[PDB]
């Protein structure tokens, strides 16, 4: 595709992100960038409004997967940089078992040279003492296979995967991930054949950074077809 061109090397990235989790207000500002020839995401990620009202690890996936290596011999199943330079529209729905849930919408989408992701989220039905709004995850990395389908109709994609939250008395916390992606734009695009991304995150901080934040380094490689 075209779009692929604009990801060759070393891209800007900003994100931006209001949310609301049941009447908790916050928002979140990152800064980094992703090289897709490798799959790389560098990012450090700040929540503005003071601290963060829900753990860093139950947001990683809302707040880029433009950046995803697709092999070469899978490039004709890459719909997120085909879709580009005009973006697309990226909603989820994370399910958190036995609490609550993310509904979320972000555009994607290049202003000038810069790869920027502007989200909203909210939250519902959250327990006021459950995992998430009782801060109880390990700030801990995460990893998983996002599975992606063909979504003729809209002219995009659906994805599916499962998040396993370690918590700090052992237990783990799922997050089912509902994924829908749409060009913004009306140029042509990329719809896949069935396939995953094998995605992996290690957070970290910034010991000079006395703002809530979170810095990550990821990982994100297009798998599934075998070459021929
Ligand atoms: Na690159």
């Amino acid at each position: 595709s075209k779009g692929e061109e604009l990801f060759t090397g070393v891209v800007p990235i900003l994100v931006e992100l209001d949310g609301d989790v049941n009447g908790h207000k916050f928002s979140v500002s990152g800064e980094g960038e992703g090289d897709a020839t490798y799959g790389k995401l560098t990012l450090k990620f700040i929540c503005t409004t003071g601290k963060l009202p829900v753990p860093w690890p139950t947001l990683k996936t809302t707040l880029v997967q433009c950046f995803a290596r697709y092999p070469d011999h899978m490039k004709q199943h890459d719909f997120f940089k085909s879709a580009m330079p005009e973006g697309y529209v990226q909603e989820r729905t994370i399910f958190f078992k036995d609490d609550g849930n993310y509904k979320t919408r972000a555009e994607v989408k290049f202003e000038g040279d810069t790869l920027v992701n502007r989200i909203e989220l909210k939250g519902i039905d959250f327990k006021e003492d459950g995992n998430i709004l009782g801060h109880k995850l390990e700030y801990n990395a995460i990893s998983g296979n996002v599975n992606i389908t063909a979504d003729k109709q809209k002219n995009g994609i659906k994805a599916n995967f499962k998040i396993r939250h370690n918590i700090e008395d052992g237990s783990v916390q799922l997050a089912d991930h509902y994924q829908q992606n749409t060009p913004i734009g009306d140029g042509p695009v990329l719809l896949p054949d069935n396939h995953y991304l094998s995605t992996q995150s290690k957070q970290s901080k910034d010991p000079n950074e006395k703002r809530d934040h979170m810095v990550l380094l990821e990982f994100v490689t297009a798998a599934g077809i075998t070459l021929g």
